[PDB]
């Protein structure tokens, strides 16, 4: 309601099948059973028992387009949960919906959502606890890579019997308010795949134009490029 | 004075989704951001309109972007060009008759997927598009929602994958197959309902349409839509020619 609007402050990304719960906002993408992309907005303040979640479909989807964890059994991947739920611990309800399969991508785990991936996480937690308000749209991508034939392809596995896509890819963009109305902006875009613990984040840095023509979306529409002082570590 | 307005006259059985919606003079459209082609298009159809105009001459149309979409989501004609594909129309310039805007709006890029030409395009597709106005000719009304599909196949690692070739500095995505459902009302507020996937590929021409019959339902989950979703079964009196 007010809250939505709160973490939606600097806009919407896209505007296809918007669900919003207690504390993020999920655009949900009926072909692929993943997410078009999630939203978060931070504060030091903002950052219950996990245990009691339950990984479990969001059912105010339609049933043909559903995602369920038999179809993360046994792929080979993890339910990898676009917004944290460790950026969600304010109430149980809260984390309880990050649980939910829409907020799930399906991931490598040892080497990528157990590790690099969970290291930008906290990152991205560890300099909001420093800012007065952070923003971060994460979201997968489908990349093409040049084949045998000199052409280029997108090629991604689907899981399940309900074919979830497996992204190649996943995009994370991070807005910092470092300084009232001043934003320093990160943007990562990270391999579905095993890496090395010793790469540094900053080697995943991409232009925020790559991850908005990759995904599809228009990512901080609303903000004024001006008030952007900082740009993947740079000043501005 | 009560005739509708043609958006809602085209949309009166529901919208199959909402993204990026354009509402041109003879048929809607939605585009998709990611693949630079659109998710669907829709288009409605009478004995009158099926009619042409005479000067009405799609010889005077130009491929060309709409750019009204954000430019880095935008196709160009230099991506087809030289792909190995033609720009095959998804809402058809022989749909659209009754005005030169009307016909010269079906050669915007938007509605433009790339498409395998001799043996798809230029053949066993168009004689989908022709089978489809043979039978609105017949019809008090006919709506088409035509789409783009990115379907899965089983590899020799037993794993599933959705793969197709992006063209161009866009990269924009060709199709592994494309939908199109056709309902056909028969008699007042009643439907004959026609649905098809086709590959994205070289068809014998001895092959029949029909042989590509699907469930709605089939292509409801292939697109990621819900199809004309807001009629009653019971209105509903033959499907796929059966009933
Ligand atoms: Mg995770
Ligand atoms: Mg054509």
């Amino acid at each position: 309601p007010s809250r939505s609007a709160e973490i939606m402050k600097h806009g919407y990304p896209g505007f296809t099948n918007v669900r919003t719960y207690e504390d993020f906002v999920l655009s949900y993408d009926y072909k692929t059973r993943t997410a078009h992309w999630v939203c978060e907005h931070l504060t030091p303040e903002r950052l219950v028992d996990r245990k009691l979640c339950e990984f479990k479909p969001d059912i105010t989807f339609p049933q043909k387009f559903l995602s369920q964890n038999t179809d993360y059994k046994c792929s080979g991947f993890d339910r990898g949960h676009l917004a944290a739920a460790g950026n969600h611990r304010k109430s149980q309800l809260a984390v309880d919906q990050t649980f939910y399969l829409s907020n799930m991508s399906p991931q490598v785990g040892r080497g990528f959502n157990r590790d690099k991936w969970n290291d930008l996480e906290m990152h991205c937690r560890r300099v909001a606890k420093k800012m007065i308000n952070s923003y971060i749209i994460t979201g997968p991508l489908y990349l093409p890579k040049l084949e045998g034939d000199g052409k280029k392809y997108i090629k991604y596995q689907v899981i399940g019997d309900n074919n979830v896509a497996v992204p190649t890819h996943f995009f994370k963009v991070a807005l910092f308010e470092v300084t009232p109305g001043k934003f320093e902006l990160e943007s990562y875009i990270l391999p579905n795949a095993v890496i090395e613990d010793t790469v540094e984040i900053s080697k995943f840095h991409v232009p925020l134009d790559a991850v908005e023509r990759s995904a599809g979306l228009e990512i901080f529409a609303r903000l004024d490029p001006k008030s952007i002082v900082k740009e993947n570590g740079a000043k501005k």
